[PDB]
C-alpha cells in the first residue's frame, strides 16, 4: 500500500530554509506555487493554480471554457453547493447548465451542441456515491471537442482516484476536504492535464485561439502551448475576478499534503469497516458506500478507484415505533442518533480528520433516517462504540 | 486634524479575549465580522462583507447588480486591471461597459438605458488624479434609479473621503493597500449603504424582487430590507463563487485599521509635500497631485476630500540631452531616477508605509518621463533628499 | 516632530519580495533578524536579540552579567514582575538582588562589592512614574565597572527615551507592549550598546575573558570584541535555555515598530492631555504623570525623555461621601468609577493602542483610591468624556 | 497497531468551532491548553505545560526541582544540546551535573547525596541509542527520594514509549521534532505524572513545602497536591523566566499530533527497513539502530520500546581511498555520500516527514565516517534508492 505517492507528497516541487516560507507579501507567491506543483505531481497534470475556494475552483475552471451563450453538460448527482452555483450563478453569466439524470454515454449526445464547452463530473457523486464511468463519458465528450472536468475532491488529491489517468482534461479539489485535512483553511486547485487540444478547436474556444485584449495581444496557443488553458485562468480570469488563496492557507495546506496519503488510506479503511459494521447492525435499514458490495455504481467504483472507497458514507436508522405518527423532527431516530454521539461533531465539512455526521432533514433525496458520515481517523473500535451507544442511547429499553 | 474616526478604527465591532481571535477554521467567520463592522462604520455604511482581493469586491459588487445582457457606466479614468476586468473580463459574463469621458453628467445620462444597472465611479482616478462630482453624477444616476458604486480605495478607509456622504450606494476597497497598510496582505471590502430603494426597481433589479430559486425562495427586499443588496452578494455570490477571505488576511487588516488615521495622514501631508517640492524643482517638467492648486480637478477635491488628497502623485523628469533621438528607453531620464533611488522602492504596489516608485512606461496617460509615487510615511526630507541625489546623479555633467 | 526615526522604523535592517517573510521553519531567523537590527537601530546600539517574552529578556540579560555569588543592585521602582524576579526566582539561581532606594548615587554605591555584575534601571518606573537621573548612576557604576540595563519598555522602543545615550550599557524591552502596539503578540528584546569595555574587568566577567568551554573555547573578548556581551547570550544562553521567539510573534512585531513614532507620539500626547485635564476636576485627588509639573521627578523626566512622558498615568478619585465609614472594597470610589467606563477595557496590559484601566488595589503605594491608565490613541475627547460620564455615574445625587 | 492513542490524538482537551482559534492576545492561553492536555493524555500524565523549545522545557523542568549548590544526576547518553546546558549553563546556575556512563543502576546510587534533586534520562540515548533500564533505574532513584526526569522526546509523544508507565515523574519533550512533524515550528512540553509524592520530602523540595513568597504564601503542596510540580514550575517558573510558547506555533503543533500515530509508524517501519538495508551493503562498515537484534541494548529496547524503535538510525560508510592524505574533507566519503543525496536533506533537525541526514564530523561520539538518518515517511524503496544511487556515485569505478 506504501508506494511513491508518499514521497511526492513530501517533495515535488521543493526543489532546494527546508520548511517554505510565509511570503506574506503583496509586492516583490512562492508558497502557492509549491503547493500547486505538488497537486499537479500528485493528480498526474502538468500544472495547477491554487485559488481561495472549492467554489471558486470550480467558478474559474468554467468560466475559463464557457462565456455568455455557452453551455455545459453536468451530471445531476451535485455536491449541493454547486448544483446551485450550476443552475443559478453560472445562469446569471449567460452559461446553461444542462443535467443528465443516469450517465448512460448517449444521453450526455443527446444535450451536445457547438456551444457545449464543458462536461462536468464528479468521482464520488453527491449523494448516491456513484462513480462516473469516465472511459465511456471522455470518448463520447472528446469526440465532439468537448474537455471534460472533474470534481475530484472525493477522490482525496490523486490518492483514491486520479481521473487524469481515465482521460480528464482539468480537475478540481476542494482542498478543504482531505488535502487539508484538519478542517482549518479553506482552499481550491484547478489541475490543467495539458492534454486538451485547443488548437483543433479554436472556433469553440476562441480564448486560446484570437489574440487576448486583455493580455498584450497574446494567442495563448502559441505563446503556451499545451498549457494554455491554466495560463489564461492565471494571467486573465485570475488577475480580473481576484479569488486567491492566501500565503498561510497555502501554508497550511502544504502541511496536509505531507500526510495525506497516510490520512486517505486511513480514512477508507476506517470507512469501509465502519459501512460494514452498520450494514450488519439491527438499529440500521440501509447503508450507502461505494466500497459495500450491495452498491449499484460499485463496478465503477472497483474499476476507477484504489486504495479504497473514500471517506465518506451515508446510512438510514430504523424508525422509532409511531414514525410518522410524531409530529415532532427532532424527536426521529435520525436527529436522536446525531444529538447522542460523543466522538463524532455533528457538523456540514467533510475531510477532517476528525470524524464528522450531519442528519440533512433536521439542518441543512434526504430522509428524515438520513445520516451522512465523513469518517475520521480515530480508532475504528471507538468510532463503532460512538454509533452503537448512540443507537443504545435512542432505541434505550426497547429492541433494535 | 484628530476626530471621532481614531475611536472607530479601534473599537466598532469589539463592542464586547481583548485581541481578536483567528478564528482558523471551516466548521461551526468573527475576524472577517469584526473588520467588515469597523470598515462599514469608518465609511458610514450600514454593512459589508471581506473578500479575498479588491479585483473580487469589484467582481462581487457588480456582478450583485448586472446579470448577463446588463450594461454598466464607469469612468474612463479606471485603475488598469479595473479597465480589462471591466472592458474583457464582464465582456465574456454578458455585461457591457460603457466608458465615459469626463466628468460631466451628461455624458453620462447619454449613455443610459433601461437595462444600465450601476454608474462606478472612482474617488481619486487614475492615472490624472481626479476626484469625481459626486454630488452631480449622484443626482443624474439615482434620478435614472442607478445605484452609485464607488471605488474608494484611494480614500483610505474612508479617511480622506466617505463617499457615501455624498450620496454613493455602495463602497469598494482594495484593503491591500493602505487599510492593510504594511504591503503584506491582499483583500477586499464591499460596503453598503443601505439608502439604495431596491423595492421601487423591481424588474430592473430581480434578484432582490422575485423568490430567490438558489436561497430558499427568499425574497430578498421582505427579508432583509434595506440590507437586500449586502445579504444577496453575500448568501448568493460569494458563497456559489467562492472569493472568501482568509482569517488570517482579516485579522492581519484588523491591525492595519487600528492605525489607518494615523498613517493616512501622514501619508497625504508628506505627499503634498513632496509635490510642492517637485514643483520647484530644475529637474522637473510638471507635477500632478489633486492638493496643488494647478491641478485641474482642485475644486471637486477640495470639496469632497478631507484630511489630506491621498497617498499618491505623479510627476515628469526633465528629458536628457537627445530624448527623442534615444532609441533606447533604459537611458531615458525617468528610467534612471527611478534606478538611482535609495530609499524608495521600485515596486508596483500603493498605500504601503513605505514609499514606492514606479516608471510605468519602462514596466507596465503613460508617457515617457512620468514617475507615479505612493508617498509613504518616512521623514518627509528624507523622501526628498532621495529624488534630490538621484536627480544630481542622472543629471550629472550638465546644468539641472 | 516627524524626524529620521520615521525612515528608520521603516528601514533598518531591510537591506535589498517588499515584505519580510514569515520562515516558520526549525532548519537550515531572518524575521527575527530584521527586527533585531531595526531595534537596535532605532535604540543607538550595536546589536540586538529577540526572546520570548519580556521577563525572559530581562532573565537572560542578567543571566549574560551574572552568575552564582554574584548581586546586581537594583532600584526598588519594580514593574510587579519584575520584583518577584529579582527577589525570588534569581536568588534560586545564587544572584543576590540588592534593592537601593531614591536617586541618589551614593547608596548605590554603599551596597557594591566586586560581585556586583550590574546595576538595574527603569526608565519610568512603577507606580510613581518616576525617570532615574541617567547621568549620575551611570557615572558612579562605570566608576567601579558595574555595567547598567535598563528596561527601557516605557520608552517606547527608543521613542521617548533612547538611554544608551546617556551611557546606558544593555537595553531590555518588553516589546508586547507599544513595540507591537496593538496586544496581540508577546516578545521581548535586549539591546547592546557594544560600548561597556569588557575586556577592562577580565576577572568580573570571565564569561567575555577565559576559553569558553560551551563554545569550542572561544574567547569572546578576542572573537567578537565590543559585541562579547549579545553573541555570549545569543550563542550560549538562548541556545542552551531556550527562550526563543516565534516566526510569527516576530513577523507581527515588525507590523507595530513601522508605524511606533506615530503611536507613541499619539499615545504621549492623550496621556497628557488626560493627566492635565484630571488635574483641573474637581471628581479627582491627585493625578501623577511625568510630563506634569506636578511631578516629582519632573525634572529628570525633562532632561531624559523627549516627544512626550510616556504612555502611562495614574490618579486617584475623590472619596464618595461614608469615605472611612466604607468596610466594603467595592462601593469606593476607584473600583466604582473602573466599572462604569464604557471607552476603557479593564486589564492588566498597558501600551495598547485602545486606552486600558485598572484599579490595582481591587484585583492585581498601591491605595484604595487609584486608577492607573494606559492610554490609548482613541479621539482624546472621547476619552475625556467617557471619565466624565463615569465620574457624573458615581456621584450621582451628590457634589464633586 | 491502530489503537486508542489514534483517538486521544485528535480529541483530548477539545471537550466541547471545530477547529482551535489562534488566541493571538496578551490579555483576556486556550490553545496551549489544549495542547498540553493531549500530551498528557498521551503520556498517561496528569497536566502539561508549553514553553518555547525542548531547550526551555528541559531547563523549567530541571529548575523547578534543583537551585544552587544542588546536584542532579544525568545519563552521559545525552543530546549534544543538553549537554552543554547541564556541563555549562547549569554550573553558572549553582546545579552541579553528576554525569554516569553506562546503565548499571548502582553507579547511579554512588553519586546519589541528600542535594541530588533529579535523576535524568533519555528514552533514546544519543548518539548509540540506547534505552534505559528505566524500572531499576527509577526503583533505585525513588528509594533515595529522588523524582525520574525523562527526556521522551525520541519515544515520538508517547507512540514509542510512555515513560510514566515505568515509573517516570517528569516527561519532558522536543516537540519541534515528531510530534510537530514538519519542521515548521519550535516548542516544548513538561509533562508531570503526580505521582512523586514531594510532601514526603519537604526539605529536599522546600519550594512545594515552604509558604511561597513568590506566589501569595502559598504552601503548593496544601493548595495543589499531587500537581504541587506543575503548578509551580508554571506560575513561578514560566511567569519570572519567560519562556512562553507563542499561539501560533501551540496551533501549530495540535496539527502535528492530530496524525501523530500515522507519522511515527511509519517512521518506526523505514526506519527499521532502512537499518537492515544498510546492513547488506558493501559501502557500509557498521548500523546502529535499536531495533537490530545486534544492538548492545536490543533488551531494553525490546523491552520498553513499543510499535517501533523510533526514527533515527546511524551509520558507518566505508573510506574512499587516501583518507589520511586528503586535506579538504569535503573529498572525505560521508561528506561526499551525503552530497550526492537527491532525497534526503542535510540539515541538523530530526523527526520531520521528509528523511534528514548529516554527517556530523563535517559540520556540529563524532568520526569522519559517521551518517546519522531521521527516517522520512517517504516510500521506503525511493530512500534506499537514494543512498544506493548516492554510494554507486561516490565509489563509482571500484570494487565495491
Ligand atoms: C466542499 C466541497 C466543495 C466546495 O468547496 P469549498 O472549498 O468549501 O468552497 C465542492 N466540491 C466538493 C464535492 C465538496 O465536498
Ligand atoms: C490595487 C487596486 C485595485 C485592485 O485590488 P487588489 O486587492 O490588488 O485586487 C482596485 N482599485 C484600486 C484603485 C487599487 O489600487
Ligand atoms: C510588561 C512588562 C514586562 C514584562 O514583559 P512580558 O513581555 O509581559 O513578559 C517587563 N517590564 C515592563 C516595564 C513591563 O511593562
Ligand atoms: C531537538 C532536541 C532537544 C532540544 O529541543 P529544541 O526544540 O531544539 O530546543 C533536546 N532533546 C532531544 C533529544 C532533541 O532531539
Amino acid at each position: 500500500m506504501p508506494s511513491h505517492f508518499d514521497t511526492v507528497q513530501l517533495h515535488a516541487g521543493q526543489e532546494n530554509s527546508r520548511a517554505v516560507p510565509i511570503y506574506a507579501t503583496t509586492s516583490y507567491n512562492p508558497t502557492s506555487n509549491v503547493l500547486e506543483e505538488r497537486i499537479a505531481a500528485l493528480e498526474g497534470g502538468a500544472a495547477a493554480l491554487a485559488v481561495s475556494s472549492g467554489q471558486a475552483a470550480q467558478t474559474l475552471a468554467i468560466q475559463g471554457l464557457a462565456h455568455t451563450g455557452d453551455n455545459i453538460v453536468s451530471t445531476s448527482y451535485l455536491y449541493g453547493g454547486t448544483y446551485n452555483q450550476f443552475k443559478i450563478s453560472f445562469k446569471r453569466f449567460g452559461i446553461e447548465a444542462r443535467f443528465v439524470e443516469g450517465d448512460n454515454p448517449e444521453e450526455f449526445e443527446k444535450v451536445f451542441d457547438e456551444r457545449t464547452k464543458a462536461v462536468y463530473l464528479e468521482t464520488i457523486g453527491n449523494p448516491k456515491y456513484n462513480v462516473p464511468d469516465f472511459e465511456k463519458i471522455v470518448a463520447i465528450a472528446h469526440k465532439h471537442g468537448i474537455p471534460v472536468v472533474v470534481d475530484n475532491t472525493f477522490g482525496a488529491g490523486g490518492y483514491f482516484c486520479q481521473p487524469i489517468k481515465y482521460g480528464a482534461d482539468i480537475v478540481t479539489h476542494s482542498a478543504t476536504k482531505w488535502i487539508g485535512g484538519h478542517g482549518t483553511t479553506i482552499g481550491g486547485i484547478i489541475v490543467d492535464s495539458g492534454k486538451f487540444p485547443w488548437k483543433d478547436y479554436p472556433e469553440k474556444f476562441p480564448q486560446f485561439s484570437q489574440p487576448a485584449e486583455g493580455y498584450h495581444g497574446t494567442i495563448y496557443n502559441e505563446a503556451y502551448g499545451n498549457l494554455a488553458y491554466i495560463v489564461h485562468v492565471r494571467t486573465e480570469l485570475l488577475r480580473d475576478l481576484g479569488p486567491l488563496m492566501n500565503p498561510f492557507a497555502s501554508f497550511l495546506l502544504l502541511q496536509g499534503v505531507e500526510t495525506l496519503s497516510l490520512r486517505a488510506e486511513r480514512h477508507g479503511e476506517n470507512a469501509l469497516k465502519l459501512a460494514k459494521w452498520l450494514e450488519q447492525s439491527p438499529y440500521v435499514s440501509w447503508v450507502s458506500y461505494p466500497g459495500l458490495a450491495s452498491h449499484s455504481h460499485h463496478e465503477n467504483a472497483k474499476k476507477y478507484l484504489s486504495n479504497g472507497f473514500g471517506g465518506v458514507l451515508s446510512f438510514g436508522v430504523k424508525d422509532l415505533p409511531n414514525a410518522d405518527k410524531e409530529t415532532d423532527p427532532f424527536k426521529l431516530s435520525g436527529a436522536q442518533v446525531v444529538d447522542n454521539l460523543k466522538l463524532a461533531s455533528n457538523l456540514a465539512n467533510v475531510g477532517d480528520a476528525k470524524t464528522l455526521v450531519i442528519a440533512p432533514y433536521f439542518t441543512t433525496g434526504v430522509t428524515k433516517d438520513l445520516i451522512r458520515v465523513s469518517v475520521g481517523i480515530e480508532f475504528i473500535d471507538d468510532i463503532i462504540a460512538d454509533f452503537q451507544q448512540s443507537f443504545e442511547t435512542v432505541f434505550a429499553g426497547q429492541k433494535p
